[PDB]
């Protein structure tokens, strides 16, 4: 049925901490993993800053504002936390205009001690850490210079004087662009692309007539203006610029743009905006070389170059993505693919639901999910779809049933098999979070009035129980939990006011007495992913192979632990003509998978899809 006597267990595991300060903004950062360190930066308007630190996963805080000498901190930059468990933090201060250069506070003890240094310049962007080493930092000044440091901020040196974009690469390699005359705004389309693998000792130009560049996966993209027109194309290199090749994508005008929806180690999603202010574009998918692209989804919804898109990578299950499209009648609709872009289809309606006013036929409708685009329209959608790699097949999102995204108050839906089937979880907008690799899910109401109740479920979203965690209702502001969905601590943030006495508060609840017992070998059951028809001999193998998981049973209340790794067992299907895509100068006509040439590189005509692992069968080569 359900667990009982939970109120007593949770009574002793609730801790309240009240922050005494002026209520301005709040910025929360996690330092490292498994350390439990958190930093809170309160900024307000002269201006003042307060800095708080914890070592207890947010249960207790201490005021370390005296370590930064009570200096004001630019919140626009925020905090520059180092990679991995480096325990490095950098804060940029505000200094008088007459000063020659800026000023930073830098630590390497997980914020236990800070050291003050004066830079010889005025930073224009945020410091960037090298992925390979955390002692390397670069930044651009206000005069468009490029300064690098090999000492973690101790000493800086200038390596170029007219840069306008720089980013790190693998093996401490720096790519940047420089403008010869004027400014990168005025000199756009005539830039250069340089590289230096020695941190400023030698340079090698790897591009001319550049318009922009970007890094994704193991590819390097650069947009180059045409010789005699404003149209620009794309070039891709896998050698860090030693050799280039031209991608097989249509050119764009001056008002259009490109966009890397998602890049992988063996694949990239690309968006190409159609001419005019139509508001939609197209999605292309590449091969493992990043050269040949095939049309994937038409009328993809993309607001503008700095706009919003609903594209989402469902990380719970393999090769599943969700996005929004614009229908012929100008109604926003949602699509889902399970083949990694091979095909797209509408979401399946919940088994027991009724279509809303949007639907024309009450016996025919589908689910539609609110996302970042709906948030951009000032609607009652507090969050976006949520999924974790270590929680298998669990997806939570706000949605409404109908023939298009409705403009009424949404509900919350959950899918326990990657997105094949959905069911209604809760009524009305909520804030949700996954704890302990799917062992517990918590929900908080999203209302305009004070709330003093939290709901949790151990059946993986089937039955819920309420717990009253405070006597004085607060105005909820947001939840906080350690990244990775592997902890059992949840922090609730909010403020309570009576008469000008608003004051931040937070509550931290520990579920260690609910999941008392450790999961055994008898609490896990075998599960087959991507299953559609059990009778079929080859059922459930997507992209050439199938996998079986061991998932915790919904009727077991146990703790997975922080050292949980998902069990798995791939099995390989056979190869068919559906596992290959046409290559270069070929196309695939309608109602057949054959590749026929259009009525120096040369191939047979077929190219295996990136990620396929099929063996034997039919090899059209
Ligand atoms: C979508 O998310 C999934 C899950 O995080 C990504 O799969 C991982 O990809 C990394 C490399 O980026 C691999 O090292 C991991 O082994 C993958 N994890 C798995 C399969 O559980 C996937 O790459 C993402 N897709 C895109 C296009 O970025
Ligand atoms: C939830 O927070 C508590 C805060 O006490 C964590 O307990 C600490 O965990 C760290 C892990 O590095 C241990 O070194 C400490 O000794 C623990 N403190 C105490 C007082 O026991 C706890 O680990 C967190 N829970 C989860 C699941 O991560
Ligand atoms: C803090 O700043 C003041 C500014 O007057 C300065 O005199 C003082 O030396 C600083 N303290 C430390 C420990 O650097």
């Amino acid at each position: 049925g359900r667990v009982r006597d939970f109120v007593a267990k949770l009574a002793n595991n609730t801790h309240q901490h009240v922050f005494d300060d002026l209520r301005g903004s709040v910025s929360l950062s996690w330092v490292g993993d498994s350390t439990g360190v958190i930093l809170v930066l309160t900024t307000f308007h002269f201006g003042q800053s307060k800095l708080y630190r914890s070592e207890d996963y947010g249960k207790n805080f201490k005021d370390i504002t005296d370590l930064i000498n009570n200096t004001f901190i630019r919140t626009e930059f925020g905090m520059a936390i180092g990679p991995e468990n480096s325990g490095k933090v950098v804060l940029t201060a505000e200094v008088s205009g007459g000063s020659r250069g800026g000023r930073i506070f830098r630590s390497s003890d997980f914020a236990k001690n800070f050291v003050q240094t004066d830079l010889p310049f005025h930073p224009l962007t945020q410091m960037m850490y090298s992925p390979q080493n955390s002692d390397y930092l670069l930044a651009l000044s206000t005069e468009n210079g490029l300064w690098v440091s090999k000492n973690f901020g101790g000493k800086w040196e200038e390596i170029h004087k007219a840069v306008c974009l720089a980013k790190w690469g693998s093996d401490n390699t720096i790519f940047f662009t420089t403008y010869a005359n004027g400014s990168c705004k005025a000199d756009l389309g005539a830039l250069e692309l340089w590289r230096t693998s020695d941190l400023g000792k030698s340079f090698k130009t790897i591009g001319v007539k550049i318009y922009s560049f970007g890094l994704g996966g193991r590819f390097l993209f650069a947009s180059v203006m045409a010789d005699k027109d404003t149209t620009r194309r794309i070039h891709v290199s896998t050698d860090q610029g030693d050799t280039w090749s031209m991608a097989q994508l249509p050119s764009v005008g001056q008002e259009q743009f490109y966009s890397i929806l998602a890049a992988n180690d063996d694949m990239v999603f690309m968006h190409v905006d159609e001419p005019g202010d139509t508001g939609f574009g197209t999605i292309f998918t590449s091969d493992d070389r990043g050269i040949v692209y095939s049309k994937s989804l038409d009328r993809h919804l993309y607001t503008t170059t700095g706009g919003e898109t609903d594209f989402t990578n469902v990380t719970s299950l393999r090769g599943v993505y969700i996005t929004s499209v614009l229908s012929e009648d100008n109604s926003i609709q949602t699509m889902i693919t399970f083949d990694q872009g091979g095909r797209w289809t509408h979401l399946r309606k919940p088994e027991n639901s009724e279509c809303d006013a949007t639907a024309k036929n009450k016996n025919e409708c589908s689910l539609h999910i609110h996302a970042s685009y709906s948030i951009s329209q000032k609607l009652n959608v507090p969050m976006a779809p949520l999924s974790e790699p270590n929680a298998v097949g669990i997806v939570i999102a706000h949605g409404s049933v109908g023939d298009a995204i409705s403009v009424m108050v949404p509900d919350v839906y959950i899918s326990d098999d990657g997105g094949y089937s959905w069911t209604k979880m809760l009524e009305g907008p909520h804030y949700y979070t996954i704890l302990d690799s799917g062992g517990i899910i918590v929900a908080i109401e999203h209302s305009s009035r004070p709330i003093n109740v939290i709901k949790f479920s151990t059946d993986e979203g089937q039955c819920w129980q309420t717990y009253t965690f405070t006597r004085d209702p607060i105005y909820f502001t947001g939840l906080a939990s350690e990244p990775g969905a592997r902890s059992m601590n949840i922090s609730i943030w909010g403020f309570t006011e009576s008469f000008l006495t608003s004051q931040w508060v937070s509550y931290t609840i520990d579920f260690k007495d609910i999941l008392e017992r450790n999961c055994e070998e008898k609490d896990y059951t075998i599960w087959l992913a991507h299953s559609t028809d059990p009778e079929d001999y080859e059922d459930g193998c997507i992209l050439g192979y199938k996998e079986q998981f061991l998932r915790l049973r919904k009727s077991s209340v146990c703790q997975n632990g922080r050292d949980y790794v998902v069990t798995k067992q791939p099995s390989i299907c056979l190869c068919s003509l559906e596992d290959f895509l046409c290559d270069f100068g070929y196309y695939r006509p309608e109602n057949d998978s054959k590749c026929v040439e259009q009525p120096h590189l040369t191939t047979n005509g077929y190219r295996k899809i990136p990620g396929d692992k099929c063996q034997g069968g039919v090899n059209p080569v």
